[PDB]
C-alpha cells in the first residue's frame, strides 16, 4: 500500500515537474494579484483623528448679537481638542474675550450712568449762581468738582473705545488680517444692475478673497434673502409681524445716519463754544485741583495732563480728529447697511403662485426659506390649536430627505462645516427657530423669557482606516483567485487523466480507487499549502493585518485547501472533457460563491438557522470567518486562542464530510461512457495449464488455455469474445462457474491472480510528458520487482524492443503510431508476468510495425499463455497455435489452423491470371471443380475435397501458352470463410436542401443546445427586475421633523441650578403627560408610530461590584470624574479605544417616557466625559455581539439659568434733553431702546445633538419649542392638544438640478446595458459552435468535394443565423415590452429599438465566423467567446466615463460599443423630455437623428457587410510520375509505405467533381439527425430529381443494408454503422468512379464481408473504385490491379497473384504427421531451400524460395513420401501479399 502511494505521489510530481508551462503562473499569479493589492493598500495610508469638542451655536431668539457672534467666527467646528467652557453646564459664554460685547456692556453702563447722574444739572446751577467768596459757594464747587469726577470716571472705566479705535486704524500678511478679525469679532481658538455696485463689488472681493469661504455661504442668504408665506390670514398677519419685528431688532444702524448728521452740530458747538466746557477746561488745571485729580484718578493712565490736552484745545491727539474718525466709521456701516434688505417679507395668495415666485426669485438668485402654513380658512379665528407649517428651501441648502442615515455604520463626528452642516449656513434651522419663538409669542403672550443653544455631541478617539474594513471584508475574491487558477489547473490534470482510461488500467492492474484519490489529495494539498505559507507570510509582511498570529490564518488556508480539493474532488467525476471542465470549474465556482455577496447585504434579518443552512458552501464559510478576522482585528486587539470561527471550521469539515460522500455515491451512480453503474480437436497434454475455465455462463463454455501455445479466441462482440474476457479479468464477477488461473480461483482470491496477470486493452496506454524508461521503470516498480529486478528488465526491455539509444529512450511521447503500439504492447509484458490477456493488436498500424510486433510477441513465447483476442482473420492464422471460435455463448469449434481447414473448409483456390476451355479443361481434369470468380484480368476456380494434383498440374503447364493465361497460383482456404460458415436551378436545390438540413437539426435539438432561447431570456429578466427596484435618485417627500424616526434612541435631562426660578416648570411640562413632542396626545397624528401609554417607574438600573472601587478611589471631584481612557499608543492602531469598567461612573436613573425611548437623569454629572464613554463602552458592547452596531443616541436637553430698567431709563433720556417728534430722532432712540431690552434672557435650554442623524437636531429643536409651548401656557383645560409640527419639503428641481439628475443616472443605464449586451451575446455561440462541429472534416469538406459553390453555402448560413436570430429578437422583445418601462414602450422609441438590436445581431453574427476557422478544437469556443465578448462590452461601456469626439468616431467597430451607446442616448433622450415636460415645455427630437442614434445603426450594417466579405475572402486567400489508367470496372487500389503522402495525393486528385464520390477516414454524420434524412439531403445535393428524392433514399438504405435502425439518430450508431452510412454516402450520387478511403475500420466479421460484397457489385457494373488502407486482406480481395508507391513513384503495378508471383517469396507447406526426427530429415534433404519456419511435435512447416515452378514435382514428391514418412495431413499455400509489401519495405 505504501509503495503504491510513493509510487504514486513520483509519478504526480514528476507530472508537474515536466510541464515548465503552468506551475510557474501558479506561482507567480498570486504575487501579482497581492503586489497590486499592496499598492492599493500603501497608496491609502490610515487618517488618525484625535478626540475633539464643538463650540455652542446661538439661535437668533438667544440674542442677536450673540447669534452673529456664532454665525461669523465659530462656524467650522475648529476641534479644540479640550472641553470647551460652553459645554459646562452653568455658563453659557464662550465670548469673555470679545471685545463688541465688552464695547455694547460699557455702552450700556454708559447709558445707566448717564440717566441717573445729575452732573448737568449741578453745573447748570453752580454757572447760574457765580454768574448772579460766599459760604454755599464752596458747597456748591465741591458738588461741581464731584459730579465732574464721576463724569471722568465714566468716559474712563470702559477701555472699548480706545481698542475700538486702534483697530479700525490698524485695518485701514493674511494670517494677520484673519487673527485680528478673531480677535475683534469673537474669541480665541448682471448684479450691478439690481442694486448699487458699491456692496456689490463688496461682495465679489469677499467671494475672491483667499480665505475660507464658508461665512459668505451663510451671510448670503442673511441679507440677500426674501421669504414668501400662505394668504393673508390675520393670525398670519400677525405672527408675520412678529417674524418681521425680530428681524429688524438688528436695524438700530439704518436710522443711525440720520441721527449722527442731526446731533453733529449740536456736539461740536457744545465742544467748541460752551461755557461749561470753558469752565470745566479751567479747573481742570489749578495749584489744588491737580491732587483732587491724582486722587480721584487712582493712579490709572491717561492724567489730568492727557485730559487737558484731548479735550482743552481750540486749534497732538484732541476731539476733533476723534469726531472725524467716528464720522468716518459712521459713513462706513451706513454705507454698507444701505443695500441691506431688512424687508424680507412677501404675501402670496395661493400655493401654486408661491411655487411660481420662489421658482422666480431662484432665478433672481436672492430667496430664502419660505413658510407654508395648513389654515383651513381664511377667517378670524387665531389657531386651531395644533400647528402644521412646512419649511421649503431650495436642495442645495437643505439636507435630503430621501434618507435619514448614512446607511452602513463608519467611525467619524460627521462634522464637516460645507459637506454635512446643511442645516446651520443654510439658515434652516435659525428661520425654524425664528418661527416657532413668534408661534410661541402669539399663542400665549410671553415674548421671549427663554433661550436656545445647539451642542454637538463629541466623538470618542476614532480612526479612519475604512480601507481596511472593506479589504478585510472583501478579502476571499483576491484570497481565491489565484486559488481558482489553481483549481482549474487541478481540474483539468484530473479530467485529462481520467479520460484517457489511465483509471481503469489502474483499476484492472490491481488498484483501489481510494489509493488514487489519497495520493490525488496529497499531491494538491502540498503546492496549496506551499502557497498558503506563502500567503501567510506575505500578509503578515504586508503590514495589513497586523497583531495577527501566523497560525491561526495559516491552519485557516490549510483547511480552506482541503474543502476545496474535495469540492473539486466533487465536481470532476461531473464533466469528461480537459479544457471543458478547466474553463468551467472557475465559472461555477464564482456562480457558487456569489450567494456571499447575496447574503451580506441582506444581513438585517437572517438567521442562525439559516444561516447553518446557508452555510453549506464553502465560500460563504471563509466570508464568516473573513468577517471575524475583520472583526476582531479593527479593535487593534487581532485574533488569539480564546476559545464564530469554532463555528465556522465545524461548518467547514461537515462540508468536508458531505463533499467525500457526495464524491463516493457520484463515482459509482454515474460512470463513464467505459464504466459500469451499480469439432474439438486433441488436446495436447505436452505443455502446461495455465487457465482452466469449467461451466462458464452469464445473465443470459470449458477452454483449456496451454502455457507454452499462443491460442486464439475469435467471436462475434456479442456473443462471445466480450463478457467472457471480462468475466476472466477481475471486471466482472462470475455467475455459477469455475476458472482456475494458474492454480487459483477468481472468486476465490482476486488479489494474488492479479499479481502475475497482465493486460493490455485496445485502447492503449501511453502517459505524456514522459519517456519511455520513465514509462518502464513505474510498470515495473507497480509489478512488484525490486531494484536490480527492474532494472534487469528495463535493460532487457530496451534490448528486446528496438531502441537502445538516448534519442529515443529519453525523448517523450513522439514517435510514430507503430512505436507507440509496440511500446504499449511490450509494456503488458514488463514484470515477468506468467500470463497475458491481449485485446485486439494491430487496429490501424502499417505492415511493417505490424511484422515487427509479431515478432516481439513470437519472441516472448516461452510458456506465457498469450491469449488473442482480434477480429482479423490473418493475424489470427499466423500468430495464432490453437484456433477457439464460440457463437451463442457456446463452444463451437477448437484446434489448430490446418486441423479447422481439413476438418470442414472448403478445398483449394486455384487462380489464373491473363475463359471456356479453361473451364472445359478444369472440369476434364476435376470433376468437383467449378468456376468460382472471374474478374478483370483474373480467373479463380475451387476445388473441393488424390492423384488428380499430378495430371492437372502437368495438363496445365504443359498447354500454358495455349490459351491467354500468363501465371498460375495456388492456395489454401483462409480463416474468413470458416468464420462465416461456423458462424440554373441547382443552386436553388442546394439552398433550400441545406435549409431542410439546418431546420431538422435545429428543431431535433430540445434535448441539446435549446438554452439558448430561455438563458437570455432569463438573464433580461432578472435585468428588468433588477431595475425596477433601484430609486429613481430624484424624489423628495415631505418629512415630518420628529425624533422618533430611528428604532431606538437614549435621551437625557440635565437640570442645572435647581432654584424653581424658571427650569422647573419647563422640564415639569417636558415631562408631563403629553410627552417629549408631537407623538400621541389626545390621538397619534403621525403615521406608524403608536406610543406607549402604560409605564411610570424611576429606578436605577441593577449595577455590578463596580461602585466599590469608586468609593475606595473616592474623592471624585467635578474635573476628572471616571478614570481615563487611552488612545492610540505607538504601533497600535485602534479603531475605538478600550479601558476598564467604570468608564460612566455611575448608573443614572432610568424611566421610559411613554414614547418608545427611555431617559435618564443627568443632574451634577460631567457631561461630556459621561456620554464619551457611555458612548463608546456601548459601541464597542453592541459592536461585540456581531449586530451590525447602529447609533446609540441622538439628543438631549440641559436646562440652565443665565431689562425694563434700561427702556425706563432711554424713555426719561428721550424725554428731556430736547425731545421732539421726528423719525430722525425718537425712532433710532426707540431701536436701541428695543435691541437693549432684546438681548436679556431668564433661563436657556442647551440641545446636545449628534450630527450622524440627518434630522435629529431640528426634530428636538421642535421638541423643546412644544415643551416651552406647554409651560408657557397658564390656566388652560389640559396641554395635551397644545402641539407644533415641524415638516421639511424642498422646492422643485430647475434646469440644472435636472441636468444633474440625468447626467448622474447614467450608472443604472449602463449597469443594465451591460448585463443585456452579455445576454444578447450568447445567439451567435451557438452558431459558431456549430460551425465550429461541422468544421473538423464533418460536413464543409465533404460538401466541398463534390459541387457546392461554397459561397452559396456560406449565404445559406448567414440567411439561416439572420431568420434564427429574429426569433429570439422579437421574444426578448415582448419580454422587455411586458414590463411598464416607459423609457423603452413608448411609441416613438419601440420601433428604433427594435431595428437597433436587429442591426446589433446582423453586425454580430459575422464577427465570430473568422474565429471558427482557425480552431482544431469542439465544444471549447463557448466559453473563450462569452470572455471576449464580456470584455469588449465592459471595455465600451468603461470608455463612455471620460478627444471624446475621436474616440466615439474610432470605437463604432464594435457592435456592442455601437448597441450601449445606442441605449444610453435613447434614455437620455428620454430623461431629457420628460424633464422638458415637467418643467413645462416639449421637445421631439426624434431619436433616428444621424448625429444621436443612426449612425451606429449605419456603422453596423456596413460593418456587418465587410465582415461577411472578408469571411467569403478568408476562404479563398484573395509524387514522382503519378501515372495510372482506371478502365471501366478496375478497382485500381493505390497503396504505398507509411508516410507515401496518400492522403495529399487524394485531396490533389479531387464535371469531374460531381462524377466523384468521396469517403472519409473518419465518421462523418450529425449526432441529432437521421441517417435516412442524411442520405436524402446527400441526394438532393449531388443533383438527383425532387421526385425521384425517395427513391434513391430508399435504395441507398436498401443497398448498404442497415434497414431495421434507417429511422434513427446517426450519433447512437456505432462503428460499423457509420462505415456502412460513408460508404452509402459514396454512392449517393452514383459517380462513374468513386475514391474509398479505409472502408473498414475496426468493423466485425459478417459485415466486413457484406461491404466487400457492394464493393465487388458495384465494380461489377462497369465502374471502377479506387481505394486504400494498412490491411492488406481487404485490397488483395478487392484490389485487381495493385499500385505500390515505394517513394513518390509508383514502384509495382499489376495483378494481385502476377506481383505475388513475380517479387514474392516460395511457397509454404505443412506437415502433420510423438514424432520422428527422420521425417524432417528427409523434408530438408528433398528440398534444397527449404528452411524450418516453425517445429512443433506432430506439425511441422517449411518455406520453399525459388521452387515455385516445381509445384508438381512437389506434390508428387508429397504423395509419395505421404506412406513412407507415414504423414497424416498436408498442406500447400502461396506467399500472400502481405509479404511482398514488408519485403519491398525492408529493402527501401
Ligand atoms: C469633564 O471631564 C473633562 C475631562 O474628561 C474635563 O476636562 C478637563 O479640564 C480642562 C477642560 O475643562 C482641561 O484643562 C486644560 O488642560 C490643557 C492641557 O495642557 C496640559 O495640561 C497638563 C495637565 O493635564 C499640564 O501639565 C501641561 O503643562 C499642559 O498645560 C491645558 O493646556 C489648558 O490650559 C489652557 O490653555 C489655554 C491655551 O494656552 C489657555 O488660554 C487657558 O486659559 C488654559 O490655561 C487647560 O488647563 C483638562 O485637560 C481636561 N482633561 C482632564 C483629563 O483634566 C472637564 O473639565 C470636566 N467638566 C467639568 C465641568 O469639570
Ligand atoms: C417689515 O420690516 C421692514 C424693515 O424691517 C419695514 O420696512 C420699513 O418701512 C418702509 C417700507 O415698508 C421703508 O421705507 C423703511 O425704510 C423700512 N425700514 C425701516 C427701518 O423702517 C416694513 O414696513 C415692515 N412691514 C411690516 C408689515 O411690518
Ligand atoms: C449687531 C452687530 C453684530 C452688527 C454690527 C457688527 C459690526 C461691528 C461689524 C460687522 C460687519 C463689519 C464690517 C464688514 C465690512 C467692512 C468693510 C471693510 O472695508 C471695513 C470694515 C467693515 C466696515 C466692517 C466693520 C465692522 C462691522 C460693521
Ligand atoms: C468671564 O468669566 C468669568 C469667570 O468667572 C465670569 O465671572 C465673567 O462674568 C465672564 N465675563 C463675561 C461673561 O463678560
Ligand atoms: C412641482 O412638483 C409637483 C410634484 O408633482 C407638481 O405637482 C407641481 O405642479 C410642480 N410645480 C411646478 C411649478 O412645476
Amino acid at each position: 500500500c505504501w509503495p503504491q502511494l510513493r509510487l504514486l505521489l513520483w509519478k504526480n510530481l514528476t507530472f508537474r515537474r515536466r510541464q515548465t508551462c503552468q506551475l510557474l503562473l501558479e506561482v507567480a499569479w498570486p504575487l501579482f494579484i497581492f503586489l497590486i493589492l499592496i499598492s492599493v493598500r500603501l497608496s491609502y495610508p490610515p487618517y488618525e483623528q484625535h478626540e475633539c469638542h464643538f463650540p455652542n451655536k446661538a439661535m437668533p431668539s438667544a440674542g442677536t448679537l450673540p447669534w452673529v457672534q456664532g454665525i461669523i467666527c465659530n462656524a467650522n467646528n475648529p476641534c479644540f481638542r479640550y472641553p470647551t467652557p460652553g459645554e459646562a453646564p452653568g455658563v453659557v459664554g464662550n465670548f469673555n474675550k470679545s471685545i463688541v460685547a465688552r464695547l455694547f456692556s460699557d455702552a450700556r453702563r454708559l447709558l445707566l450712568y448717564s440717566q441717573k447722574d445729575t452732573s448737568m444739572k449741578d453745573m447748570r446751577k453752580v454757572l447760574r449762581t457765580l454768574q448772579q467768596p460766599s459760604k454755599e459757594l464752596a458747597e456748591a464747587t465741591k458738588t461741581l468738582l464731584h459730579s465732574l469726577g464721576t463724569l471722568a470716571q465714566e468716559l474712563f472705566s470702559m477701555r472699548s473705545w480706545s481698542d475700538m479705535r486702534q483697530e479700525v486704524m490698524f485695518l485701514t500678511s493674511s494670517t494677520q488680517i484673519y487673527q485680528a478679525v478673531s480677535r475683534i469679532v469673537c474669541g480665541h481658538p448682471f448684479y450691478d444692475n439690481s442694486t448699487t455696485p458699491y456692496c456689490n463689488d463688496l461682495m465679489k472681493n469677499l467671494e475672491s478673497s483667499p480665505l475660507s469661504r464658508i461665512i459668505w455661504k451663510a451671510l448670503k442668504p442673511l441679507l440677500v434673502g426674501k421669504i414668501l408665506y400662505t394668504p393673508d390670514t390675520p393670525a398670519t398677519r400677525q405672527v408675520m409681524a412678529e417674524v418681521n419685528k425680530t428681524f429688524q431688532e438688528l436695524a438700530v444702524f439704518h436710522d443711525l445716519e440720520g441721527m449722527w448728521e442731526e446731533l453733529s452740530p449740536k456736539i461740536w458747538t457744545f465742544m467748541e463754544n460752551s461755557q461749561e466746557m470753558d469752565l470745566v477746561r479751567m479747573l481742570l488745571d489749578s495749584r489744588d485741583n491737580d491732587h483732587f485729580w491724582e486722587q480721584q484718578l487712582d493712579g490709572l493712565d491717561w492724567t489730568a495732563q492727557d485730559i487737558v490736552a484731548f479735550l482743552a484745545k481750540h486749534p497732538v491727539c484732541t476731539w476733533r480728529e476723534a469726531f472725524n474718525e467716528t464720522n468716518q466709521a459712521i459713513r462706513t456701516i451706513s454705507r454698507f447697511m444701505e443695500c441691506v434688505n431688512l424687508n424680507k417679507l412677501e404675501p402670496i395668495a395661493t400655493e401654486v403662485w408661491l411655487i411660481n415666485k420662489s421658482m422666480e426669485l431662484l432665478d433672481e438668485r436672492k430667496f430664502w426659506a419660505g413658510i407654508v402654513f395648513t389654515g383651513i380658512t381664511p377667517g378670524s379665528i387665531e389657531l386651531p390649536h395644533h400647528v402644521k407649517y412646512k419649511i421649503r428651501m431650495d436642495i442645495d441648502n437643505v439636507e435630503r430627505t430621501n434618507k435619514i442615515k448614512d446607511g452602513y455604520w463608519d467611525p467619524g463626528p460627521r462634522a464637516d462645516p460645507f459637506e454635512d452642516m446643511r442645516y446651520v449656513w443654510g439658515g434652516f434651522a435659525y428661520l425654524q427657530d425664528v418661527v416657532e419663538q413668534a408661534i410661541i409669542r402669539v399663542l400665549t403672550g410671553t415674548e421671549k423669557k427663554t433661550g436656545v443653544y445647539m451642542q454637538q455631541m463629541p466623538y470618542p478617539c476614532y480612526v479612519d482606516d475604512i480601507f481596511l474594513r472593506v479589504m478585510s471584508r472583501s478579502m476571499p475574491l483576491f484570497m481565491t483567485l489565484a486559488w481558482i487558477y489553481s483549481v482549474a489547473v487541478i481540474i483539468k490534470g484530473i479530467v485529462y487523466e481520467k479520460e484517457a482510461r489511465l483509471k481503469e488500467t489502474m483499476r484492472i492492474m490491481g488498484l483501489d480507487n481510494s489509493i488514487l484519490w489519497f495520493s490525488w489529495f496529497i499531491s494538491s494539498l502540498i503546492p496549496l499549502l506551499v502557497s498558503a505559507g506563502l500567503l501567510v507570510v506575505i500578509l503578515k509582511l504586508g503590514n495589513l493585518l497586523p497583531y495577527s498570529d501566523p497560525s491561526v490564518v495559516f491552519v485557516f488556508l490549510s483547511v480552506f485547501a482541503v474543502v476545496t480539493i474535495l469540492q473539486c474532488f466533487l465536481i470532476s467525476t461531473l464533466f469528461s472533457r480537459a479544457n471543458l471542465a478547466a474553463a468551467c470549474g472557475g465559472i461555477i465556482y464564482f456562480t457558487l460563491y456569489l450567494p456571499y455577496v447575496l447574503c451580506v447585504a441582506w444581513r438585517d434579518y437572517v438567521g442562525f438557522t439559516l444561516k447553518i443552512f446557508a452555510s453549506l458552501l464553502s465560500p460563504v464559510a471563509f466570508g464568516f470567518g473573513c468577517e471575524y478576522f475583520a472583526l476582531f482585528e479593527e479593535q487593534g486587539i487581532g485574533v488569539q486562542w480564546d476559545n464564530n470561527l469554532t463555528t465556522s471550521v465545524s461548518m467547514m469539515l461537515f462540508d468536508t464530510f458531505l463533499y467525500g460522500v457526495m464524491t463516493w455515491y457520484i463515482e459509482a451512480v454515474f460512470p463513464g461512457q467505459y464504466g459500469i453503474p451499480r469439432c474439438m480437436e486433441e488436446e495436447p497434454t505436452h505443455l502446461k495449464l495455465g487457465v482452466s475455465i469449467q461451466n462458464l455462463v452469464k445473465v443470459y463454455l470449458a477452454l483449456n488455455f496451454y502455457e507454452g501455445q499462443i491460442t486464439s479466441f475469435l467471436g462475434h462482440n456479442g456473443a462471445g469474445k466480450t463478457t467472457t474476457m471480462s468475466i476472466l479479468t477481475g471486471l466482472f464477477p462470475p455467475t455459477s462457474g469455475t476458472a482456475y488461473i494458474l492454480g487459483k480461483d477468481i472468486r476465490s482470491e482476486m488479489s494474488t491472480i492479479r499479481q502475475n496477470l497482465g493486460v493490455c486493452p485496445q485502447h492503449n496506454v501511453l502517459f505524456d510528458m514522459l519517456t519511455v524508461e520513465e514509462h518502464i521503470w513505474f510498470y515495473a516498480r507497480l509489478k512488484g520487482l525490486s531494484e536490480k529486478h527492474v532494472k534487469a528488465e528495463m535493460e532487457q526491455m530496451a534490448l528486446d524492443v528496438g531502441l537502445p539509444s538516448s534519442k529515443l529512450k529519453s525523448k517523450t511521447s513522439q514517435l510514430s503510431g507503430g512505436m507507440q503500439r509496440k511500446l504499449s504492447v511490450a509494456l503488458a509484458f514488463v514484470g515477468g508476468s506468467k500470463v497475458v490477456i491481449l485485446d485486439e493488436p494491430t487496429a490501424g498500424v502499417d505492415p511493417y510495425s505490424r511484422r515487427g510486433i509479431w515478432e516481439l510477441l513470437l519472441k516472448y513465447r516461452q510458456g506465457r499463455t498469450i491469449i488473442l483476442s482480434t477480429h482479423h482473420m490473418d493475424e489470427a492464422d499466423v500468430l495464432g497455435d490453437r484456433i477457439a471460435i464460440i457463437s451463442h455463448g457456446k463452444l463451437c469449434c477448437v484446434g489448430s489452423s490446418l486441423f479447422l481447414k481439413n476438418q470442414l473448409g472448403t478445398g483449394y483456390y486455384l487462380t489464373l491470371v491473363k475463359v471456356s476451355a479453361i473451364s472445359n479443361l478444369i472440369r476434364k481434369h476435376v470433376s468437383e471443380a467449378r468456376l468460382v470468380e472471374d474478374i478483370g484480368h483474373e480467373l479463380t476456380y475451387v476445388l473441393p475435397y488424390e492423384g488428380a494434383f499430378v495430371e492437372l498440374f502437368h495438363e496445365i503447364d504443359d498447354r500454358l501458352s495455349d490459351l491467354g493465361i500468363s501465371s498460375y497460383g495456388i492456395s489454401e482456404t483462409t480463416l474468413e470463410e470458416i468464420f462465416l460458415k461456423v458462424a440554373w436551378k441547382l443552386t436553388q436545390q442546394q439552398f433550400v436542401a441545406l435549409l431542410w438540413k439546418r431546420l431538422l437539426i435545429a428543431r431535433r435539438s430540445r434535448k441539446g443546445f435549446f438554452a439558448q432561447i430561455v438563458l437570455p431570456a432569463v438573464f433580461v429578466c432578472i435585468a428588468l427586475v433588477f431595475s425596477l427596484i433601484v430609486p429613481p435618485f430624484g424624489k423628495y417627500p415631505s418629512l415630518e421633523l420628529q425624533p422618533w424616526m430611528y428604532n431606538e434612541q437614549y435621551t437625557f435631562v440635565s437640570n442645572d441650578a435647581p432654584e424653581d426660578t424658571g427650569t422647573l416648570e419647563l422640564l415639569n411640562a417636558l415631562t408631563k403627560d403629553p410627552g417629549f413632542g408631537t407623538r400621541c396626545m389626545e390621538g397619534n397624528p403621525i403615521p406608524d408610530t403608536p406610543c406607549q401609554a402604560g409605564e411610570e417607574e424611576w429606578t436605577t438600573a441593577p449595577v455590578p461590584q463596580t461602585i466599590m472601587d469608586l468609593f475606595q478611589n473616592g474623592n471624585w471631584t467635578m474635573q476628572n470624574p471616571s478614570p481615563a481612557c487611552q488612545c492610540s499608543s505607538d504601533k497600535i492602531k485602534k479603531m475605538l479605544p478600550v479601558c476598564p469598567p467604570g468608564a460612566g461612573g455611575l448608573p443614572p436613573p432610568q424611566r421610559k417616557q411613554n414614547t418608545a425611548d427611555i431617559l435618564q437623569d443627568l443632574t451634577g454629572r460631567n457631561i461630556s466625559d459621561y456620554l464619551v464613554k457611555t458612548y463608546v463602552q456601548i459601541i464597542a458592547k453592541s459592536l461585540k455581539n456581531k449586530i451590525w452596531v447602529n447609533e446609540f443616541r441622538y439628543g438631549g436637553f440641559s436646562l440652565g439659568v443665565s431689562s425694563q430698567e434700561v427702556n425706563d431709563a432711554i424713555k426719561q433720556m428721550k424725554k428731556h434733553l430736547k425731545l421732539a417728534k421726528d423719525s430722525s430722532a425718537d425712532r433710532f432712540l426707540n431701536s436701541l431702546g428695543r435691541f437693549m431690552t432684546g438681548l436679556d434672557t431668564k433661563n436657556n435650554v442647551k440641545v446636545w445633538f449628534n450630527n450622524k442623524g440627518w434630522h435629529a437636531i431640528s426634530s428636538f429643536l421642535n421638541v423643546i419649542n412644544n415643551a416651552i409651548l406647554r409651560a408657557n401656557l397658564q390656566k388652560g383645560e389640559n396641554p395635551s392638544h397644545y402641539g407644533i409640527t415641524a415638516f421639511n419639503h424642498p422646492l422643485n428641481l430647475t434646469k440644472q438640478q435636472l441636468s444633474e439628475v440625468a447626467l448622474m443616472t447614467t450608472s443604472v443605464d449602463v449597469l443594465v446595458s451591460i448585463c443585456v449586451i452579455f445576454a444578447m451575446s450568447f445567439v451567435p455561440a451557438s452558431f459558431v459552435v456549430f460551425l465550429i462541429q461541422e468544421r473538423v472534416s464533418k460536413a464543409k469538406h465533404l460538401q466541398f468535394i463534390s459541387g457546392v459553390k461554397p459561397v452559396i453555402y456560406w449565404l445559406s448560413n448567414f440567411v439561416w443565423d439572420m431568420c434564427n436570430y429574429v426569433v429570439p429578437a422579437t421574444l426578448v422583445i415582448i419580454i422587455f415590452i411586458c414590463f411598464q418601462q416607459k423609457s423603452y414602450v413608448s411609441s416613438t422609441n419601440l420601433p428604433v429599438l427594435a431595428l437597433l438590436l436587429l442591426l446589433y445581431g446582423w453586425s454580430i453574427t459575422p464577427l465570430m465566423y473568422p474565429a471558427s476557422f482557425v480552431f482544431k478544437i469542439p465544444s471549447t469556443a463557448y466559453v473563450v467567446l462569452t470572455s471576449v465578448n464580456l470584455f469588449i462590452g465592459i471595455n465600451g461601456s468603461v470608455a463612455t466615463f471620460v478627444i471624446n469626439d475621436i474616440l466615439k468616431s474610432v470605437f463604432l467597430i464594435f457592435p456592442h460599443f455601437c448597441l450601449g451607446r445606442g441605449l444610453i442616448d435613447m434614455v437620455k433622450n428620454q430623461a431629457m423630455a420628460d424633464a422638458l415636460e415637467r418643467f413645462g415645455e416639449n421637445r421631439f427630437v426624434s431619436p433616428l437623428s444621424w448625429d444621436l442614434v443612426g449612425r451606429n445603426l449605419f456603422a453596423m450594417a456596413v460593418e456587418g457587410v465587410v465582415f461577411f466579405l472578408i469571411t467569403v475572402l478568408i476562404q479563398y486567400r484573395f509524387v514522382d510520375r503519378i501515372c495510372v489508367g482506371i478502365p471501366p470496372g478496375e478497382c485500381f487500389g493505390l497503396l504505398g509505405v507509411n508516410g507515401a503522402g496518400k492522403s495529399s495525393t487524394f485531396k490533389m486528385l479531387t464535371e469531374v467533381h460531381q462524377n466523384m464520390g468521396y469517403c472519409p477516414q473518419f465518421d462523418a454524420i450529425t449526432e441529432l439527425l437521421t441517417g435516412r434524412e442524411h442520405v436524402e439531403f446527400f441526394a438532393l445535393l449531388r443533383g438527383v430529381p425532387e421526385k425521384e428524392v425517395g427513391k434513391v433514399g430508399e435504395w441507398a438504405i436498401r443497398k448498404l443494408g442497415l434497414v431495421k435502425y434507417g429511422e434513427k439518430y446517426a450519433g447512437n450508431y456505432s462503428g460499423g454503422n457509420k462505415r456502412k452510412l460513408s460508404t452509402a454516402m459514396a454512392l449517393i450520387g452514383g459517380p462513374p468512379v468513386v475514391f474509398l478511403d479505409e472502408p473498414t475500420t475496426g468493423m466485425d466479421p459478417k459485415a466486413r464481408r457484406f461491404l466487400w460484397n457492394c464493393a465487388l457489385s458495384v465494380v461489377k457494373e462497369g465502374r471502377s473504385v479506387v481505394l486504400t488502407s494498412h490491411s492488406m486482406e481487404e485490397c488483395e480481395a478487392l484490389c485487381t490491379r495493385m499500385a505500390i508507391m515505394v517513394n513518390g513513384r509508383f514502384r509495382c503495378l499489376g495483378s494481385v497473384q502476377h506481383l505475388k508471383n513475380r517479387f514474392g517469396d516460395g511457397y509454404t507447406i505443412v506437415v502433420r504427421i510423438p514424432d520422428l526426427k527422420p521425417v524432417q530429415d528427409f523434408f530438408g534433404l528433398a528440398f534444397p531451400g527449404s528452411v524450418l519456419k516453425e517445429k512443433h511435435r506432430n506439425m511441422l512447416q517449411y518455406q520453399l524460395p525459388s521452387s515455385l515452378s516445381s509445384l508438381a514435382r512437389i506434390f508428387s514428391i508429397l504423395s509419395q513420401s505421404k506412406k513412407r514418412l507415414h504423414i497424416e495431413d498436408y498442406s500447400v499455400s502461396q506467399t500472400t501479399l502481405d509479404q511482398v509489401f514488408v519485403n519491398f519495405a525492408k529493402d527501401q
